């Protein structure tokens, strides 16, 4: 159970973005229905007044929270992967538009799921802004908690993979446009009950056998990472 407070740009806090540059839902309840319009940008998808200015090669850091900013972030039972997608604000989420810029599941060395590391990072994970056409974009961050993903929602409505999904409005000002944005996948639509990574037993199966949902990460991505970049408590 978790939501996004706002973003930092190159380590600089852009202030509370809720309902201002983030399309925030009314609360932190998960999304579970794979076919629902809520898979796009959660239950409350609508243009909000503002958009964060960035340039290609900026580091955009999303800050998640549970109840208050910089609290325990997400419950420690909610093991799973984290992903970030981009689409043009043009689409409004609809059609085959979403492109993956980041995926992180289980790191075998430290033996931590991406969600564990996000808790350590005080709710902060980042992506480098790719060299797409200047303009207005939605960045959709998704945490998949798998603590009940042994069943499917469509067969057992009280269980299933849980998606904590949030969309940020971002304006990309300076960019050479060396990597124009391709078409990508629809949400709802890219995740179905058959798709790998959706049904999985984190209690019986080992985390190394986990295989995150498709699609794979666009080659035009410049990466990202899970790690604190600023301190919220100095504010
Ligand atoms: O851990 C192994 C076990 O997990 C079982 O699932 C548990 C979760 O482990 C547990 O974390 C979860 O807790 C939820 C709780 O159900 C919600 O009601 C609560 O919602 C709050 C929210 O936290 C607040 O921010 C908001 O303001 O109010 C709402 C409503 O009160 O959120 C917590 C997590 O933060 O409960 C699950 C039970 O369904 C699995 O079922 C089991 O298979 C695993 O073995
Ligand atoms: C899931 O969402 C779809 C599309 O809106 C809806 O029609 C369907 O009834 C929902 N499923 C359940 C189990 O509520
Ligand atoms: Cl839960
Ligand atoms: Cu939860």
């Amino acid at each position: 159970h978790t939501l996004v407070w706002g973003v930092w740009v190159n380590g600089v806090d852009q202030g509370d973005g809720r309902n201002i540059y983030i399309r925030s839902p009314p609360n932190n309840n998960p999304v579970k229905n794979l076919t629902s319009p809520d898979m796009t940008c959660n239950v409350d998808n609508r243009v909000v007044p503002k958009s964060v200015p960035v340039n290609a090669g900026d580091t955009l850091t999303f800050e998640w929270y549970h109840n208050t900013r910089d609290d325990d972030i997400i419950a420690s039972s909610h093991h799973g992967p984290i992903a970030v997608y981009i689409a043009p604000a043009a689409s409004n989420g609809q059609g085959n538009v979403w492109v993956k810029l980041f995926e992180d599941a289980y790191n075998v060395t430290n033996s931590t799921w991406a969600v564990d590391r996000l808790i350590t990072a005080h709710g902060q994970h980042s992506v480098v802004v790719p060299h797409v056409a200047p303009g207005d974009y939605l960045f959709r961050a998704e945490i998949i908690a798998l603590h009940e993903a042994d069943s499917l929602y469509s067969q057992n409505p009280i269980r299933g993979a849980q998606f904590y999904i949030s969309c940020a409005q971002i304006t990309i000002n300076s960019s050479d446009d060396s990597t124009p944005l391709p078409a990508g996948v629809p949400f709802p639509g890219a995740y179905t009950d058959s798709t790998p990574g959706i049904q999985f037993n984190i209690y019986t199966t080992p985390a190394t056998s986990y295989v995150a949902p498709p699609p794979s990460v666009w080659s035009g991505a410049l990466g990202g990472s899970i790690a604190q970049v600023g301190d919220a408590s100095l504010e």
